[PDB]
């Protein structure tokens, strides 16, 4: 009463624009992390999905040339007697493509530097 | 002095509001951003554990096969010459499940608008 | 004017608090939320990069062991006769480490809580 309610509301926003501040630069953080984090995965699932494709294209080549010297060698029995399977190439990984998302995770991180609180001091409380 | 302590304290307010409520928006579009990422990578891993699967699947079947027409062929040889692989069924690929965190994300961004600030304004400074 | 304004700055005060704790109670939620399922896709990831792995190794050996028995068997039709292939294990699946990013997301969730407004109360309006 005496003259602390002018002074309150001042403290009491000098504290709502430190703890936004802080908390801002801790989402910050928290952005740049997730967006880090996000990449990691993406190449690692695609350079994943692509050495599965890798493998599927060099099996059916495998398969087909394995089932193509096993009809040769049968082949060849039945003429020394008288004398005497399934393709894989469908199966294919796909990639993922989020580099739109972290991109916009950094962008988001950067702008929220524009979004910090700039306090008017009042010199008579400072 | 004069009269500013309760102009500027109120100017701080419509920054405060301002600087948030700017933030809220920016938080809202990361948080949509990080889901729509994660989502894409959840349906990337799951259709490349399932191509592996599905694969892993075919091969075995095929080994089983290579292995009995060997077999039979070295048989054959056998009686011609008197006359005259380790299975991988086991390899299995997870899939991941993520769909509730990803919902979640989506429900707290459209609840942050339930967390904008809505100044009462003082006439006599607007 | 008749003594308003000073009860306005710290109703605004109070919401403004009030509305910013409440947003970061949301935004801890979505950072332990987005942890969470980064580290279920990480494991995931992980667990079907080293399944991708463990088959490669085995076939491998499968396609030398049948290249091999191949051989034998074509070499035995010749004296039989006379007397009446790529190699995989160079697909790499790799492994990827975000635990530190998921446990960096988890720090800064617990870190808001020291970033919350305990507003300074004025009795003459509570
Ligand atoms: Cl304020
Ligand atoms: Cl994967």
């Amino acid at each position: 009463g005496i003259g602390v309610t002018q002074n309150v509301l001042y403290e009491n926003q000098k504290q709502i624009a430190n703890q936004f501040n802080k908390a801002i630069s801790q989402i910050q953080e928290s952005l740049t992390t997730t967006s880090t984090a996000l990449g990691k995965l993406q190449d690692v699932v695609n350079q994943n999905a692509q050495a599965l494709n890798t493998l599927v294209k060099q099996l059916s080549s495998n398969f087909g040339a394995i089932s193509s010297v096993l009809n040769d060698i049968l082949s060849r029995l039945d003429k020394v007697e008288a004398e005497v399977l399934g393709d894989i190439s469908g199966i294919n990984a796909s990639v993922v493509n989020i580099q739109k998302e972290i991109d916009r995770l950094n962008e988001v991180a950067k702008n929220l530097n524009e979004s910090l609180i700039d306090l008017q001091e009042l010199g008579k409380y400072e």
